[PDB]
C-alpha cells in the first residue's frame, strides 16, 4: 500500500545523501531521539540489481559504517532489506524523490521480530535541507501516523562525513 515514485530512475538516485530527518515507531531510537545525528549515506548499484547502502555516522566518540543491501521487490524503486543479524525482512521504498535535493523513504518489517517496525526517512543532498523540503517529510510522517513527538530532523555535523 506504500506508494512509490512513478517512473522511478535508480540511476539518477545514486550517489552521496545525507539523513536529514527521521520518524519511526521503535522505542530504541524514541529513547535515544536527542543523541541521534545526520549520517552520510552512498548509495551505489549492486551487483544484483538493486542497491547498496553505506552510511557512517557519530556514535559516541567514533565513526561507524554500516552497509545494506536493497534487493529489487517488484517494481523500480520498491526494495527489499535482509537483517544479516536477525533475518527480518522490511520493505523499503523511495516514496518520492528529485534526485538532486530529496527522497522521501518509507521503511517497514515484513516478517521476523522486526515486522512491527516502521520508519520514514528524509535523504537531502545538502546538508541544510529548506524549510519547504522539512515540512514536505513532516507532512508525509504525519499522514503515516507518526506522532510529532516521533519526528525528528537530525542535527547537522562535521564528525563522519567525509571521504
Amino acid at each position: 500500500q506504500v506508494s512509490v515514485q512513478p517512473n522511478f530512475q535508480q540511476d539518477k538516485f545514486l550517489g552521496r545523501w545525507f539523513s536529514a530527518g527521521l520518524a519511526s515507531n521503535s522505542s530504541w531510537l524514541r529513547e535515544k531521539k536527542a543523541a541521534l545525528s545526520m549520517a552520510k549515506s552512498v548509495v551505489a548499484p549492486a551487483t544484483d540489481g538493486g542497491l547498496n547502502l553505506t552510511s557512517t555516522f557519530l556514535r559516541k566518540n567514533q565513526c561507524e559504517t554500516r552497509t545494506m543491501l536493497l534487493q529489487p521487490a517488484g517494481s523500480l524503486g520498491s526494495y527489499s532489506y535482509r537483517s544479516p543479524h536477525f533475518g527480518s525482512t522490511y520493505s523499503v521504498s523511495v516514496v518520492e524523490t528529485d534526485y538532486d535535493q530529496y527522497a522521501l523513504l518509507y521503511s517497514q518489517g515484513s516478517k521476523g521480530p522486526g515486522e512491527d517496525f516502521r520508519m520514514a526517512t528524509l535523504y537531502s543532498r545538502t546538508q541544510t535541507p529548506r524549510a519547504e523540503l522539512k515540512e514536505k517529510f513532516t507532512a508525509f510522517c504525519k499522514a503515516q501516523g507518526f506522532t510529532e513527538d516521533t519526528i525528528v530532523f537530525l542535527p547537522q555535523t562535521d564528525k563522519c562525513m567525509t571521504e
